[PDB]
Formats: structure tokens, C-alpha cells, sequence
């Protein structure tokens, strides 16, 4: 554990945090930000774990990427909503993602297990997105 | 030395790069892509540099936050336009930028060399934020 490493991973999820708090998406209403909050906790401590081991510069560089598609994700989707930009914002975000969750196993197996819950939120935003994707592929106006 | 890396970075850049091709902002048309796509290489291999070295955990957590803020602050500036929520997105980024630059020095003066000119981008970013 360090507190600046996880002082700072937390601060770096306020980016996409904002992009929720803003383009509100769409159950009591807890449920999300309380969902939310357990995700960025789980992933600032197990990129806070991570940072510390020797080899961890891949890793870390997944992880950047997976955040920064997240950020990018919502307000495509729910911005601007172009739904086919959208789809391959969420792709590679996922991919980012399982490849962070990987990397993180393959130096400390608890930084991998405190990825699933996100794997498993990205899957969902990828599913949903298919959707919306083909029910709109033909308006070039989503796309 | 290493392509992995490197493309790994890179293709992060994509995330914000992505933001500004839906976003247009606003001078050679030419010049807007060239200098960012400047920006994206020097940064990424900057981040390339200081990935490999050890200790640089807390400069890498600093190059995602700051990479994230950027991501965020067109879509809240050009995208949703709260001029206000954008001023603290820009100045935390802004924050963040010159962190990742101090800390990339601290193991490796070219890394900290070549974000110097994405700190001028970032200042500039703060300060056409401040007159909206
Ligand atoms: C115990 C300490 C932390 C571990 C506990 C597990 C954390 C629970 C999180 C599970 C991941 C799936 C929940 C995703 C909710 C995010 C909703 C969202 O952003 O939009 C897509 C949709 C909601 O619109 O996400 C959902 O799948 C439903 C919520
Ligand atoms: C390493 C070589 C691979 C590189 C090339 C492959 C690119 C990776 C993309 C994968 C997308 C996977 C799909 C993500 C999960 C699908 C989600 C889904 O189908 O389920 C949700 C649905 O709404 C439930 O009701
Ligand atoms: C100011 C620095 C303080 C340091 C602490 C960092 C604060 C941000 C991290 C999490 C708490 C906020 C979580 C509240 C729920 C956010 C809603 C959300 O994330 O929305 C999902 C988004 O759409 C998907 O990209
Ligand atoms: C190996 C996988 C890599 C695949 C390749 C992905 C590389 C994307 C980055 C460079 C493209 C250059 C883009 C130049 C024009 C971008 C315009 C733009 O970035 O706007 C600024 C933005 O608004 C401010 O955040």
C-alpha cells in the first residue's frame, strides 16, 4: 500500500466519475453511485498494488488506456450518442480492460480478482451497446 | 525499447484523440492534427521510457490521471459547454500534466523533455477555459 499511488488512482477515476455524474445513464437510486464507488475503489487498489512490483510498466500502461476509453465511452454513447463511434470506444475499452485484469493477474493475483466486478460492468456496456447499435445502424445520423 | 509499450501508450491516446475528432476545434487545416499527433508520439514515447525504468509507478499513475482529464475536458467543454464544471476538469488536468513532467524528469530527463510541450498545450487549455 502506498497513499499517494492510491490517492492518485482514485483522483484519475473522477474523470470518468464526472462523465457519469453528468450524462446521468439510463432500483433505488443508491444502487449506481454505490456500484460506482466500488469499482473505482476496487481498481485504484489494485493498480495501487500493482504499481509497486517490479515488471509492472505494462500493466500500468493497460491500465491508462482502459481509463481513458472509459472516459471517453459515456459521453459518446450518451453524449453524443453516436452509437457506431460508441461501439468501438466500448470494444477497445473492453479489451483494455481484460488485458489490465491480466496483466494484474500475471504479477499479483488479488489485483486481478479486484478487476472482475469491472470486466464484468465493461461486458455489460459492450452488450448493451450492440443494441442500440443495430437498431440505429441505419440512421448515418447515430453512426 | 519496446514496441508493446509504446503501441500500448499510443493507442491510449486514441481515447482523447477520438474526443477531438468529434469535437472539432475550432490557421492550415493541417495544423491542428499535426501537432497533436506530435503530442501523442512524444508523450507516448516518453511514457515508453519511464515504463521500463523501475520507480515509476507513481509517474505512470500520474500519466493515466492526466491522460483521463484530458479525455474529459473536451467533451465537457466543447461537448456539454458547462464553461464552470470544465474549469476544474482543465485545472486538475492541467495539475496532473505538470505532475507526470516532474516525475518522468526525476528518472529520465528526456521523458521530462518531451512532455514540456504538452505542458504549453495544457496551459493553453487552461487559459482559453478561463475567459468562458
Ligand atoms: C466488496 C467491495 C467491492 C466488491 C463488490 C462488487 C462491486 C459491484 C459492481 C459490479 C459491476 C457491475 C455493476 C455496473 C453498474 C454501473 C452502471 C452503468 O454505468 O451503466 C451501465 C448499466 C447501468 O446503466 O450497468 C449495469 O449493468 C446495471 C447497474
Ligand atoms: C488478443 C486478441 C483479440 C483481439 C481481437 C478481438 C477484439 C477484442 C474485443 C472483444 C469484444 C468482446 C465482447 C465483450 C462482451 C460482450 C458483451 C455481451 O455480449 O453480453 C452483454 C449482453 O447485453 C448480455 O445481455
Ligand atoms: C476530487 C478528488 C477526490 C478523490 C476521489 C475520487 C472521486 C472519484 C472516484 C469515485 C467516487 C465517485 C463515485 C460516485 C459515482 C460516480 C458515477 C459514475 O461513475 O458514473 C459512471 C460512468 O458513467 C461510467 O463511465
Ligand atoms: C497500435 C494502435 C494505435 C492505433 C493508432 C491510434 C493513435 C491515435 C493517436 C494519434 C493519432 C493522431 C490524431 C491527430 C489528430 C487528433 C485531433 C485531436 O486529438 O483533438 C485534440 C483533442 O480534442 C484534445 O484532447
Amino acid at each position: 500500500m502506498d497513499w499517494a499511488l492510491f490517492l492518485t488512482f482514485l483522483a484519475a477515476c473522477g474523470a470518468p466519475a464526472t462523465t457519469g455524474a453528468l450524462l446521468k445513464p439510463d432500483p433505488p437510486r443508491w444502487v449506481f453511485p454505490l456500484a460506482w464507488t466500488s469499482l473505482y475503489f476496487l481498481m485504484s487498489l489494485a493498480a495501487m498494488r500493482v504499481a509497486q512490483l517490479e515488471g509492472s510498466g505494462q500493466a500500468l500502461a493497460f491500465y491508462a488506456a482502459q481509463l481513458a476509453f472509459n472516459t471517453l465511452w459515456t459521453p459518446v454513447f450518451f453524449g453524443m450518442k453516436r452509437m457506431a463511434t460508441a461501439l468501438a470506444v466500448v470494444m477497445v475499452m473492453w479489451l483494455f480492460v481484460a488485458a489490465t485484469m491480466w496483466a494484474f493477474f500475471q504479477l499479483d493475483t488479488w489485483a486481478g480478482v479486484l478487476f472482475v466486478p469491472y470486466l464484468i460492468w465493461a461486458t455489460a456496456a459492450t452488450g448493451l451497446n450492440f443494441e442500440a447499435m443495430r437498431l440505429n445502424w441505419n440512421r448515418p445520423e447515430a453512426r
